[PDB]
């Protein structure tokens, strides 16, 4: 089980991120492989990847993911200036994040329909401390647990929208989770 924080391990940039609360394991395997289990959690973020990501990235992952109330499985980052927390979200569990959002349009990638929206968070964490931030999402109409991600096309169909990215801050494909159970295994290329 490891310390929240960031590194390389066989060969990936990882990065693990925790509220506090309790209730996570997030373990580094072999190779691109990280699992997470955990029961009653608080919120949490982790996986493997890229650090900086880059816009034109194509992203693969494969594994089995199985979330026991509100969690996430995307590709996930951040862009700074502006300060963007993005998710191309491929699979997810009692909640779809875009609820109640506003919806930005539409793009097609990797054989689904994706839907587009923008959310804020006002004075919370991020990569840079406490601040505001926009939220980008992509959310995959097909949910999988295993394909590819043409980032491009995503990062595309957003500017095309108004949804403007800064530079490239980490990349990862991650599970997040917000009070929830769950287990998962991923392997990224
Ligand atoms: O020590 C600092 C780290 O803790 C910091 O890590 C980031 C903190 O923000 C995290 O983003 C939240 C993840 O969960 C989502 O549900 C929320 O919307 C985000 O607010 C991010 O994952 C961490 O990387 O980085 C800076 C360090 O100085």
């Amino acid at each position: 089980t490891i310390q929240p924080g960031t590194g390389y391990n066989n060969g990936y940039f990882y990065s693990y991120w925790n509220d506090g609360h309790g209730g996570v394991t997030y373990t580094n395997g072999p190779g691109g492989q990280f699992s997470v289990n955990w029961s009653n959690s608080g919120e949490f973020v982790g996986g493997k990847g890229w650090q900086p990501g880059t816009k034109n990235k194509v992203i693969n992952f494969s594994g089995s993911y199985n979330p026991n109330g509100n969690s996430y499985l995307s590709v996930y980052g951040w862009s700074r200036n502006p300060l963007i927390e993005y998710y191309i979200v491929e699979n997810f569990g009692t909640y779809n994040p875009s609820t109640g959002a506003t919806k930005l349009g539409e793009v097609t990638s990797d054989g689904s329909v994706y839907d587009i929206y923008r959310t804020q968070r006002v004075n919370q964490p991020s990569i840079i401390g406490t601040a505001t931030f926009y939220q980008y999402w992509s959310v995959r109409r097909n949910h999988r647990s295993s394909g590819s991600v043409n980032t491009a096309n995503h990062f595309n169909a957003w500017a095309q929208q108004g949804l403007t990215l800064g530079t490239m801050d980490y990349q990862i494909v991650a599970v997040n989770g917000y009070f929830s159970s769950g287990s998962a295994s991923i392997t990224v290329s």
